[PDB]
Protein backbone atom coordinates (compact mmCIF):
# COMPACT_ATOMS: atom_id res chain seq x y z
CA UNK A 1 0.00 0.00 0.00
CA UNK A 2 1.27 3.39 -1.22
CA UNK A 3 2.05 6.77 0.69
CA UNK A 4 1.25 7.83 -3.05
CA UNK A 5 -1.35 10.18 -4.16
CA UNK A 6 -1.54 9.34 -7.76
CA UNK A 7 -3.30 10.92 -11.50
CA UNK A 8 -5.60 8.76 -13.34
CA UNK A 9 -7.13 9.60 -16.40
CA UNK A 10 -10.04 7.72 -17.52
CA UNK A 11 -12.60 6.66 -21.07
CA UNK A 12 -16.03 5.75 -20.91
CA UNK A 13 -16.96 2.58 -22.67
CA UNK A 14 -19.25 2.79 -25.79
CA UNK A 15 -21.90 2.17 -23.09
CA UNK A 16 -20.79 5.27 -21.50
CA UNK A 17 -19.74 2.96 -18.21
CA UNK A 18 -16.31 3.24 -16.43
CA UNK A 19 -17.30 0.00 -14.44
CA UNK A 20 -17.44 1.97 -11.10
CA UNK A 21 -19.16 2.38 -7.43
CA UNK A 22 -17.84 4.64 -5.64
CA UNK A 23 -18.95 5.27 -1.90
CA UNK A 24 -18.97 8.02 1.22
CA UNK A 25 -16.75 7.20 4.35
CA UNK A 26 -16.18 9.59 7.17
CA UNK A 27 -16.21 13.02 4.51
CA UNK A 28 -14.16 11.13 1.72
CA UNK A 29 -15.07 8.76 -1.32
CA UNK A 30 -13.55 5.69 -1.41
CA UNK A 31 -13.94 2.87 -3.97
CA UNK A 32 -16.79 -0.12 -3.05
CA UNK A 33 -16.33 -1.67 -6.26
CA UNK A 34 -13.87 -2.00 -9.73
CA UNK A 35 -15.54 -3.73 -12.67
CA UNK A 36 -13.60 -6.22 -14.44
CA UNK A 37 -12.66 -5.51 -18.07
CA UNK A 38 -14.04 -1.61 -17.50
CA UNK A 39 -11.80 1.45 -18.11
CA UNK A 40 -11.52 1.47 -14.01
CA UNK A 41 -9.84 -1.68 -13.52
CA UNK A 42 -7.36 -0.78 -16.95
CA UNK A 43 -6.34 2.57 -15.55
CA UNK A 44 -5.71 0.56 -12.34
CA UNK A 45 -8.23 1.62 -9.80
CA UNK A 46 -8.41 -0.84 -6.52
CA UNK A 47 -11.11 -1.76 -3.81
CA UNK A 48 -10.70 0.58 -1.14
CA UNK A 49 -8.94 3.38 -2.89
CA UNK A 50 -9.82 7.07 -2.19
CA UNK A 51 -11.44 9.61 -4.79
CA UNK A 52 -9.75 12.67 -3.91
CA UNK A 53 -10.73 14.82 -7.09
CA UNK A 54 -12.73 13.91 -10.01
CA UNK A 55 -12.28 16.38 -13.03
CA UNK A 56 -10.45 18.89 -10.38
CA UNK A 57 -13.21 19.05 -7.86
CA UNK A 58 -12.83 18.26 -4.38
CA UNK A 59 -14.80 14.76 -3.35
CA UNK A 60 -14.88 15.66 0.23
CA UNK A 61 -18.74 15.61 1.80
CA UNK A 62 -20.15 14.35 -0.97
CA UNK A 63 -22.96 11.77 -1.04
CA UNK A 64 -22.64 7.67 -2.33
CA UNK A 65 -25.50 9.18 -4.75
CA UNK A 66 -23.19 12.94 -5.72
CA UNK A 67 -20.07 11.27 -6.30
CA UNK A 68 -22.35 8.80 -8.96
CA UNK A 69 -24.44 11.85 -10.37
CA UNK A 70 -21.03 13.54 -11.52
CA UNK A 71 -19.75 10.59 -12.86
CA UNK A 72 -22.99 10.27 -15.10
CA UNK A 73 -22.75 14.35 -16.46
CA UNK A 74 -18.90 14.08 -17.47
CA UNK A 75 -18.45 15.14 -20.70
CA UNK A 76 -16.61 11.55 -20.44
CA UNK A 77 -14.29 11.29 -23.48
CA UNK A 78 -11.39 12.06 -20.96
CA UNK A 79 -12.03 12.29 -17.35
CA UNK A 80 -9.10 12.96 -14.12
CA UNK A 81 -9.42 11.64 -10.63
CA UNK A 82 -6.43 12.16 -7.92
CA UNK A 83 -6.28 9.01 -6.10
CA UNK A 84 -5.03 7.97 -2.77
CA UNK A 85 -4.06 4.44 -2.70
CA UNK A 86 -6.15 2.23 -0.46
CA UNK A 87 -5.63 4.23 2.90
CA UNK A 88 -7.61 1.57 5.33
CA UNK A 89 -5.59 -1.23 4.11
CA UNK A 90 -2.20 -2.99 4.91
CA UNK A 91 0.07 -5.46 3.13
CA UNK A 92 2.05 -8.29 5.19
CA UNK A 93 4.48 -10.89 3.74
CA UNK A 94 4.46 -14.27 5.14
CA UNK A 95 6.16 -17.11 3.98
CA UNK A 96 4.85 -20.90 4.30
CA UNK A 97 5.66 -24.07 6.23
CA UNK A 98 6.69 -27.17 4.47
CA UNK A 99 3.57 -27.92 5.88
CA UNK A 100 2.25 -25.31 3.02
CA UNK A 101 0.82 -22.97 5.66
CA UNK A 102 1.38 -19.11 6.77
CA UNK A 103 -0.73 -20.01 10.19
CA UNK A 104 -4.11 -18.39 10.31
CA UNK A 105 -7.84 -19.20 10.05
CA UNK A 106 -10.88 -16.99 8.70
CA UNK A 107 -14.42 -17.06 7.62
CA UNK A 108 -16.14 -15.12 5.33
CA UNK A 109 -13.27 -13.37 4.11
CA UNK A 110 -12.07 -12.27 7.73
CA UNK A 111 -9.37 -13.84 9.92
CA UNK A 112 -10.49 -15.13 12.94
CA UNK A 113 -7.71 -16.87 14.89
CA UNK A 114 -3.78 -16.71 14.38
CA UNK A 115 -1.77 -20.25 14.83
CA UNK A 116 0.92 -19.96 17.54
CA UNK A 117 5.20 -20.26 16.21
CA UNK A 118 3.67 -19.23 12.56
CA UNK A 119 4.83 -16.80 10.21
CA UNK A 120 1.13 -14.97 10.41
CA UNK A 121 2.26 -14.39 14.51
CA UNK A 122 5.51 -13.77 13.43
CA UNK A 123 4.25 -10.98 11.31
CA UNK A 124 1.57 -9.85 13.49
CA UNK A 125 -1.53 -10.88 11.25
CA UNK A 126 -4.28 -8.82 12.97
CA UNK A 127 -7.72 -10.59 13.83
CA UNK A 128 -11.00 -9.12 12.90
CA UNK A 129 -9.39 -7.93 9.20
CA UNK A 130 -11.17 -9.36 6.22
CA UNK A 131 -8.81 -10.15 3.57
CA UNK A 132 -9.03 -7.70 0.33
CA UNK A 133 -6.32 -9.03 -2.33
CA UNK A 134 -3.79 -11.80 -1.95
CA UNK A 135 -0.65 -11.61 -4.16
CA UNK A 136 -2.00 -7.97 -5.50
CA UNK A 137 -5.18 -10.26 -6.99
CA UNK A 138 -8.34 -8.82 -5.50
CA UNK A 139 -10.48 -12.03 -3.56
CA UNK A 140 -13.43 -9.85 -2.33
CA UNK A 141 -16.78 -11.87 -3.30
CA UNK A 142 -14.86 -15.07 -3.39
CA UNK A 143 -16.35 -18.40 -1.37
CA UNK A 144 -13.79 -18.78 1.63
CA UNK A 145 -12.81 -22.41 -0.13
CA UNK A 146 -11.81 -20.38 -3.65
CA UNK A 147 -9.83 -17.91 -0.98
CA UNK A 148 -7.96 -21.40 0.33
CA UNK A 149 -7.49 -22.16 -3.25
CA UNK A 150 -5.14 -19.11 -4.48
CA UNK A 151 -3.32 -19.46 -1.13
CA UNK A 152 -2.77 -23.25 -1.65
CA UNK A 153 -1.82 -22.40 -5.47
CA UNK A 154 0.59 -19.75 -4.59
CA UNK A 155 4.66 -19.62 -4.08
CA UNK A 156 6.50 -20.16 -0.72
CA UNK A 157 6.19 -15.70 -0.18
CA UNK A 158 2.79 -14.73 0.28
CA UNK A 159 1.30 -11.11 0.08
CA UNK A 160 -2.02 -10.38 1.48
CA UNK A 161 -3.83 -7.01 2.00
CA UNK A 162 -5.55 -6.51 5.04
CA UNK A 163 -8.53 -4.17 6.29
CA UNK A 164 -10.23 -3.52 9.79
CA UNK A 165 -13.60 -5.55 9.66
CA UNK A 166 -15.78 -2.33 10.82
CA UNK A 167 -14.36 -0.64 7.92
CA UNK A 168 -14.74 -3.53 5.35
CA UNK A 169 -18.05 -3.56 6.60
CA UNK A 170 -19.23 0.12 6.51
CA UNK A 171 -17.49 0.17 2.55
CA UNK A 172 -19.15 -2.87 0.92
CA UNK A 173 -22.65 -2.14 2.78
CA UNK A 174 -25.67 -1.63 -0.21
CA UNK A 175 -23.97 -3.95 -2.32
CA UNK A 176 -25.31 -7.44 -3.20
CA UNK A 177 -22.69 -9.53 -2.32
CA UNK A 178 -23.44 -12.05 -5.27
CA UNK A 179 -23.09 -8.61 -7.40
CA UNK A 180 -19.26 -8.62 -5.99
CA UNK A 181 -18.90 -12.22 -6.30
CA UNK A 182 -19.98 -11.87 -9.92
CA UNK A 183 -18.49 -8.54 -11.26
CA UNK A 184 -15.56 -7.22 -8.26
CA UNK A 185 -12.18 -7.41 -11.01
CA UNK A 186 -10.73 -10.56 -9.28
CA UNK A 187 -8.44 -10.56 -12.27
CA UNK A 188 -4.13 -10.39 -12.13
CA UNK A 189 -3.86 -7.23 -13.34
CA UNK A 190 -2.63 -6.83 -17.21
CA UNK A 191 0.47 -5.00 -18.25
F1 LIG B 1 -18.23 -13.86 1.72
C1 LIG B 1 -18.82 -12.65 1.98
C2 LIG B 1 -19.83 -12.54 2.94
C3 LIG B 1 -20.42 -11.30 3.17
C4 LIG B 1 -19.99 -10.17 2.47
C5 LIG B 1 -18.98 -10.28 1.52
C6 LIG B 1 -18.40 -11.52 1.29
C7 LIG B 1 -17.30 -11.66 0.26
N1 LIG B 1 -16.19 -12.42 0.78
C8 LIG B 1 -15.03 -11.75 1.31
C9 LIG B 1 -15.00 -10.90 2.38
N2 LIG B 1 -13.76 -10.52 2.54
N3 LIG B 1 -12.96 -11.10 1.58
C10 LIG B 1 -13.74 -11.87 0.83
Amino acid sequence: IKQGIREVILCKDQDGKIGLRLKSIDNGIFVQLVQANSPASLVGLRFGDQVLQINGENCAGWSSDKAHKVLKQAFGEKITMTIRDRPFERTITMHKDSTGHVGFIFKNGKITSIVKDSSAARNGLLTEHNICEINGQNVIGLKDSQIADILSTSGTVVTITIMPAFIFEHIIKRMAPSIMKSLMDHTIPEV
